C-alpha cells in the first residue's frame, strides 16, 4: 500500500482512492510505473520503444526495422515484450496490423507468464482485480472483443499459452474499462499502459487530481486541496461539454452515470450552449434542433477524416460553423468543437497561420470552460505559444508559453522534462 492514501469501498462507486494525509494544489499523490504499454505506430521512430524518451537520432532494431531505441541496453530490456512483435512483423510484413488495444493485451499476457507475482504497479489495486462489466456489454461490444480475441490468436500465437474464451472475453471486457493512452505536452497520441493503482481512482467532473506521464510512468498530482478522508476523484472524459454529453460518454464508455456536483448541479450547462442574443431570440425548439445538429456533425467529421481531404474538411468546419453561428454564439462548446477540428487540419497541412487564427478565436472561451487547473487549456496555450514563436511573434509566444508553464507545473511538476523544453523555447527566441 502507497503512503499516504488507501484503497476503499466508495458507496455507489465500487472502491476508490481516499487520502489519508493532506495534499496541497501541485503535490505529488503518487507514481505508477507502467504495468503494460506500447508506443503508437505512428510514433514509432520518434520515441524510444521502452522509456519513450522523445530524442533525436535513436537506434534501429536490425531485425524487423520497426523498434527504436536510445541505446542498446532500452533495446534488451524491451527485447522480452518487442520479442511479441518482432519477428510476426517481418514475417507477415504488410498483413501486420492489430490493433493497439490487441497489441496492448498481448503485453498483459506476456507479462502474467513472466511475472505473475504482484508488480509495484499493483499496491493497492490488481491487474486481475480489474472490473470488466462483463455483464453489462451489449451485442457491439461482445463482437468487437470477438474480433480482438480473433486477431490475439492470429497474430500472437508463438509466445502466448491462451486462457479460455471466457477468460480472453472479460480480460478485453477490463482493458477497455481500465486502459489508459500516453499523450505528450501537446495532447498527442504516443501510446496506452496499464497503470493499476490509477486506476483505482474514480470519475468527477470536477476532479481533485491530473494523470501526467513522465516517460511510461504515471504521475498524480492536486489540482484541488485534498483533506484526509476525501476520495480522489479524477476526469475519465474531457470537462468542456455539457452534462447529457459528459454522461453519455460516460455511460457507453464506463457503464455508470455520475452524480457529481457539476452533474447534479447542471450550473456550467447554459454558460456551455451559449445562444446568440437576437432581437427576435431564439425559440427552445430551436436550441433543442440546433444542439441535435451540433452532435451530428461531430460525428460526420469523426467519419469524415477517415475518407476526405484536408480542404473538405475544413469546409465541413466552416458550413458547420456557418449554421450554427445563426442560433450559437461564437463561445459555445459546439462551435468550439468545430473550431477545434479545423485548427488541428491546419497544423496538419503545416499551414501554421491558419491553425494560429483558430486557435486565437478558441482560447478565451475555451479557458473559462475548463477546470482552473486543465491539460486541455496547457496544450492549447502551448500550440498557440509555438505557432507565435514559428511566426517570430516572440511577445506573443512568450506569454502563451508562460500560461502553459504555469498550469503545467501543477499537473506536470516544476521539474518535468516538458517544462525545460519549453523554459529552452522562450529562451532561445
Ligand atoms: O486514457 C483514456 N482516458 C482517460 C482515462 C481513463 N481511465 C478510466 C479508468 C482507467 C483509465 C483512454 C481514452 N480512450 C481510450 C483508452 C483505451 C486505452 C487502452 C485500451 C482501451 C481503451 N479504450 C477504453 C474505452 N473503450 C470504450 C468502451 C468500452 C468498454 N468496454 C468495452 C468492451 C468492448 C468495446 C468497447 C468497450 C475503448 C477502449 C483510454
Ligand atoms: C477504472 S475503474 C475505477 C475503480 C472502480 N471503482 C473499481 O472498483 O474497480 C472505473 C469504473 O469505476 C466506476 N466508477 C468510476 N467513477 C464512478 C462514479 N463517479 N460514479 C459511479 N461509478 C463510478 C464505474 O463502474 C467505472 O467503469
Ligand atoms: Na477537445
Ligand atoms: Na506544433
Ligand atoms: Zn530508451
Ligand atoms: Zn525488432
Ligand atoms: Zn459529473
Amino acid at each position: 500500500g502507497l503512503g499516504g492514501l488507501e484503497r476503499f469501498c466508495s458507496p455507489g462507486k465500487g472502491r476508490g482512492l481516499r487520502a489519508l494525509q493532506p495534499f496541497q494544489v501541485g503535490d505529488l499523490l503518487f507514481s505508477c510505473p507502467a504495468y503494460a504499454y506500447v508506443l503508437t505506430v505512428n510514433e514509432r521512430g520518434n520515441h524510444c520503444e521502452y522509456c519513450f524518451t522523445r530524442k533525436e537520432g535513436l537506434s534501429k532494431c536490425g531485425r524487423c526495422k520497426q523498434a527504436f531505441y536510445c541505446n542498446v541496453e532500452c533495446q534488451k530490456e524491451d527485447w522480452p515484450m518487442h520479442k511479441l512483435e518482432c519477428s510476426p512483423m517481418v514475417v507477415f510484413g504488410e498483413n501486420w496490423n492489430p490493433s493497439e488495444t490487441v497489441r496492448l493485451t498481448a503485453r498483459i499476457l506476456a507479462k502474467q507468464k513472466i511475472h505473475p507475482e504482484r508488480t509495484p504497479s499493483e499496491k493497492l489495486l490488481a491487474v486481475k482485480e480489474f472490473e470488466s462489466h462483463l455483464d453489462k456489454l451489449d451485442n457491439e461490444k461482445k463482437d468487437l472483443i470477438q474480433s480482438d480475441i480473433a486477431a490475439l490468436h492470429h497474430f500472437y500465437s508463438k509466445h502466448l499459452e491462451f486462457p479460455d474464451n471466457d477468460s480472453l472475453v472479460v480480460l478485453f471486457a477490463q482493458v477497455n474499462c481500465n486502459g489508459f493512452t500516453i499523450e505528450d505536452e501537446e495532447l498527442s497520441h504516443l501510446g496506452s499502459a496499464i497503470f493499476p493503482d490509477v486506476a483505482l481512482m474514480n470519475h468527477s467532473c470536477c476532479p481533485n487530481v491530473i494523470v501526467t506521464y513522465k516517460g511510461t510512468l504515471a504521475e498524480v498530482r492536486a489540482v484541488q486541496e485534498i483533506k484526509p478522508g476525501e476520495e480522489v476523484f479524477t476526469s475519465y472524459i474531457d470537462l468542456l461539454y455539457p452534462t447529457e454529453d459528459r454522461n453519455d460518454r460516460l455511460r457507453d464508455s464506463y457503464f455508470f452515470t455520475c452524480e457529481c456536483q457539476e452533474c447534479t448541479t447542471k450550473d456550467k450547462d447554459k454558460a456551455k450552449v451559449e445562444i446568440r442574443k437576437l432581437s427576435d431570440p431564439p425559440k427552445a425548439e430551436a436550441i433543442r434542433d440546433m444542439v441535435r445538429y451540433a452532435r451530428n456533425v461531430i460525428e460526420e467529421f469523426r467519419r469524415a477524416k477517415h475518407y476526405k481531404s484536408p480542404s473538405e474538411l475544413l469546409e465541413i468546419c466552416e458550413l458547420s460553423q456557418e449554421k450554427m453561428s445563426s442560433v450559437f454564439e461564437d463561445s459555445n462548446v459546439y462551435m468550439l468543437h468545430m473550431m477545434y477540428q479545423a485548427m488541428g487540419v491546419c497544423l496538419y497541412m503545416q499551414d501554421w497561420e491558419g491553425a494560429l487564427q483558430y486557435g486565437q478565436k478558441i482560447i478565451k472561451p475555451y479557458s473559462k470552460h475548463y477546470p482552473l487547473y486543465s491539460l486541455n487549456v496547457a496544450s492549447m496555450w502551448l500550440k498557440l505559444g509555438r505557432l507565435y514563436m514559428g511566426l517570430e511573434h516572440k511577445a506573443a509566444g512568450e506569454k502563451a508559453l508562460k500560461k502553459a508553464i504555469a498550469i503545467m507545473e501543477v499537473a506536470h511538476g516544476k521539474d518535468h522534462p516538458y517544462i525545460s523544453e519549453i523554459k529552452q523555447e522562450i529562451e532561445s527566441h
